[PDB]
Formats: structure tokens, sequence, C-alpha cells
């Protein structure tokens, strides 16, 4: 395939492409991140994010986004400030809404 589909399958391989260690390809496991899964309550990840588009589970544009912040979101509050992964959420977050709009 549908036109989002589409389009969210782009927005998706730009918002990869900065973050070419992938921290947020995949759900970020407890065995990495202690007590991950007792803090985070929703997680979110590109993995997933993808999974959905191909499920056809996004029916805008506005959603995507919403996971996508989600997932940064879900970054700054489990790391503290001065971590790569928390810089790297907030930097992505916001190059990814200017990206999409
Ligand atoms: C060298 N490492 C540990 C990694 O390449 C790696 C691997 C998989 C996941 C993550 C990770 C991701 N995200 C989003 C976090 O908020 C986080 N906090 C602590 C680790 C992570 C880091």
């Amino acid at each position: 395939s549908t036109p989002i589909q589409q389009l969210l399958e782009h927005f998706l391989r730009q918002l990869q492409r900065k973050d070419p260690h992938g921290f947020f390809a995949f759900p970020v496991t407890d065995a990495i991140a202690p007590g991950y899964s007792m803090i985070i309550k929703h997680p979110m990840d590109f993995g997933t994010m993808k999974d959905k588009i191909v499920a056809n589970e996004y029916k805008s544009v506005t959603e995507f986004k919403a996971d996508f912040k989600l997932m940064c979101d879900n970054a700054m509050t489990y790391n503290r400030p001065d971590t790569v992964y928390y810089k790297l959420a907030k930097k992505i977050l916001h190059a990814g809404f200017k990206m999409m709009s």
C-alpha cells in the first residue's frame, strides 16, 4: 504494497541509517540492559516497527511517528543522559521528526 507501507518503509530506511551500530535495530534484552523489561512498560525498536509495517498495522504516519518517539523516549528514560544511547536517541528523535516533516 500500500502507499502508506511504501512511505513508512522509506522513512524507516532513512531512520535506520542514523543508527549505524544498530542499537535500535532489535528489542532490548535484559541481558544487555539489566532490568529493562521492569522499567520500560512499552518497548519499541526499529525491527518491531518493520514487522508492524509488513503486517500493515500502521494506518497513519502519525502512528508510525508515535512508535518512533516511544523508542527514543524509552532510551531517554532507561539510560542516563551521559550515555551513547541517550545521546543518539535524542539526536535521531529530532532529526527523524524533521526528516519526516
Ligand atoms: C555494545 N552494546 C551493549 C550494544 O551494541 C547494544 C546491543 C543491543 C542493544 C543495546 C542497547 C540499546 N538501547 C536502545 C538501549 O537503550 C540500551 N541501553 C543499554 C544497552 C542498550 C546496545
